[PDB]
């Protein structure tokens, strides 16, 4: 290093002790993310793993503080020598890139839970031999810029983490894993991914970090969980100030995630003088159009969560029917998993759980509901025909009955003459999906074919012999 300069301000004292830290940091050249992750996993160690003796906050002493980054720095400088990978332009090579990652995985215990809490930052590297799939990742560009290594960045998409590097910064290396029993491809690049036009991969419109950036995601990174039914009032009060800090300087501008994350935030425990969740939410969606091609389903997932947790049914229909407009231009790929299993879980839980309740309420007389808006029916199927379309040249399939009997249950909860005001034109609704464009007749009459709706939606080609 530490520099005398990053010293000045310890001991850490308090939450604004922390955030004076990442201010002083955000005001360098170059923030130091070994220095700000150890703070971190220190600070969420003893308010989130173990609060014995906790009084007030865990006090971090420049002692303690230094002596982890000088493991850290350490471990990395004595297994990297920098003169077998001599860098031409001052950018790094593949084989340093593949180096710092191996260097990484090889000081990782051999066996332990993966997807546990608490495992994402440096402090939980050199105290307990563990990191998350993305932790490995921000770990590798947190080594590279202890090495001197300034072209070496965090990319980000909604599921999955690697680097870029190299001239132009235009090359990317994968250096964590992916998933579950995916096979590693450590050291590649991802452009079989961005190919194949995977949601894993963003066609190519995943983000690709500078420092700042790199600060957002370890900030985002903070967890504080402290079981089920527990968080960490002090970690939630730190992660909001420390986005709001780095809202007010810029850096969210180009991280949709992180605004949803501080919305949600907000919604928990309003700042005084602050932009609304929904505002946020917003901002989390234009940042989404503007630099990412709005390829982007997390910013209409955050949207949709904010409004179906506050009854707001039109809104999280419509929010949850834009999501599905992004999806339809991807291809389902091995490793989309993750998305799947959100788009199940809103399908064949969530709306069905809002529509019940919109259901017993319109029973007892509310005005207004969406069950009565066909606005509201129109947005119900611009969702599925998302997910239609997103299916259409897959190479596996989403749809299956399971889907089936949900969907005729939620088209079910509005009467036909709601349903019949919708306008299905080759309220205004145009169909992508071939499936939708076929059920366009079984959408409006008084009772609803199951059977027919059914055969559809998973293109089943024949019934009961027997
Ligand atoms: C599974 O998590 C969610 C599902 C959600 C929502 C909102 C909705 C809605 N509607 N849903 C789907 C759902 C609702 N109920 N049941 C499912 C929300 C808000 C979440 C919460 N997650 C939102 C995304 C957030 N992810 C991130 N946040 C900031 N930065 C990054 S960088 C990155 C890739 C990497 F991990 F590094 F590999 C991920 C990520 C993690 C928390």
């Amino acid at each position: 290093g530490l520099k005398a300069a990053q010293k000045t301000l310890f001991p850490l004292r308090s939450i604004d002790d922390v955030v004076r830290l990442f201010a002083a940091e955000l005001g360098r050249e170059e923030p130091d993310l070994v220095l700000l992750s150890l703070v971190l996993g220190f600070v969420e160690h003893f308010l989130a793993v173990n609060r014995v003796g906790l009084t007030y906050f865990p006090v971090a002493d420049l002692s303690i503080i230094a002596a982890l980054y000088a493991r850290f720095t350490a471990q990395i400088r004595g297994a990297v020598d920098l003169s077998l990978y001599p860098r031409e332009g001052g950018v790094s090579s593949r084989e340093l890139v593949k180096k710092v990652s191996d260097v990484i995985w090889n000081s990782l215990s051999r066996s332990y839970f993966k997807d546990r809490a608490h495992i994402q930052s440096l402090f939980s590297f050199i105290t307990g031999t563990k990191l998350d799939s993305s932790g490995v990742a921000f770990a590798v560009v947190g080594a590279c810029q202890a090495l001197g290594l300034r072209d070496v960045h965090l990319a980000l998409s909604e599921d999955h983490a690697w680097v870029v590097f190299g001239p132009n910064g235009e090359q990317t290396a994968e250096v964590t894993w992916h998933g579950k029993g995916n096979e590693d491809r450590r050291g590649q690049t991802v452009n079989a991914g961005v190919a194949e036009r995977s949601w894993l991969y963003l066609k190519g419109s995943y983000m690709r970090c500078d420092r700042k950036m790199e600060v957002a995601f370890m900030v985002c990174a903070i967890n504080p969980s402290i079981d089920l039914h527990t968080d960490s009032l002090e970690l939630l009060q730190l992660q909001q100030k420390l986005l709001w800090l780095l809202y007010d300087l810029g850096h969210l501008e180009r991280y949709p995630m992180a605004l949803g994350n501080l919305a949600d935030l907000e919604e928990l425990e309003p700042t005084p003088g602050r932009p609304d969740p929904l505002t946020l939410y917003h901002k989390g969606i234009a940042s989404a159009k503007t630099y990412y091609r709005d390829e982007h389903i997390y910013p209409y997932m955050y949207l949709a969560g904010y409004h179906c947790r506050n009854r707001n049914v039109r809104e999280a229909l419509q929010a949850w029917a834009d999501t599905a407009t992004v999806i339809q231009d991807y291809n389902y790929c091995r490793e989309d998993e993750e998305i799947y299993k959100e788009f199940f879980e809103v399908a064949n839980d969530v709306i069905p759980n809002l529509l019940k309740e919109a259901a017993s309420l319109l029973e007892a007389g509310s005005q207004g509901s969406a069950l009565q808006d066909p606005e509201c029916f129109a947005h119900l199927l611009r969702f599925y025909d998302g997910i239609c379309k997103w299916e259409e040249g897959s190479p596996t399939p989403v749809l299956h009955v399971g889907w089936a009997t949900f969907l005729v249950q939620s088209l079910g909860r509005f009467e036909g003459q709601v349903r019949q005001k919708v306008r299905i034109v080759s309220p205004v609704l145009t169909f992508q999906s071939e499936k939708m464009k076929g059920m366009k007749e079984l959408l409006v009459a008084t009772k609803i074919n199951s059977s027919a709706i059914k055969l559809q939606l998973t293109a089943q080609s024949q019934v009961q012999m027997k």
